RNA sequence: CCUAUAUUCAAUUACACAACCAUGCAAGAAGAGACAAGUCGUAACAAGGUAAGCAUACUGGAAAGUGUGCUUGGAUUACC
């Protein structure tokens, strides 16, 4: 069923340890989908994006 | 009633009678604790950058802010 209608990825910052260490991690991967989608000639559409302080996602 | 002995007895009345408390459930309200790292600010510990704090009053998103009196669980480094 579904493998038809676009699916929106939401990515967020895991509460479990100080520091930048989760959100930086969240950053990585948030890149490695947008590049996978290329890979996959996806069509990537941005629609909430909020930088953390310390060069990072926080979601 | 010349030895002797037989028989009966009841429940009513005036008024109170779920107040009351225990247990269980509930439309819903409020508090406390928890890890955790999120948002907002930096109150406290150094004269914490406005010395802290108690009683009480008033005020503010939130720590708290300010007045009056009191305490040193602050200092004034000591022929200054
Ligand atoms: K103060
Ligand atoms: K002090
Ligand atoms: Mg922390
Ligand atoms: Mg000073
Ligand atoms: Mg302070
Ligand atoms: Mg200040
Ligand atoms: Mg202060
Ligand atoms: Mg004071
Ligand atoms: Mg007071
Ligand atoms: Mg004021
Ligand atoms: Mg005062
Ligand atoms: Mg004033
Ligand atoms: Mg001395």
């Amino acid at each position: 069923k579904y493998d038809k209608n676009d699916v929106i990825l939401e990515v967020t910052a895991g509460r479990t340890t100080g520091g930048d260490i989760c959100q930086q991690f969240t950053r990585e991967i948030f890149d490695m989908y947008q590049n996978y989608s290329c890979y996959k000639h996806w069509q990537f559409e941005l629609l909430n994006y909020t930088p953390a302080d310390y060069g990072g996602l926080h979601h």
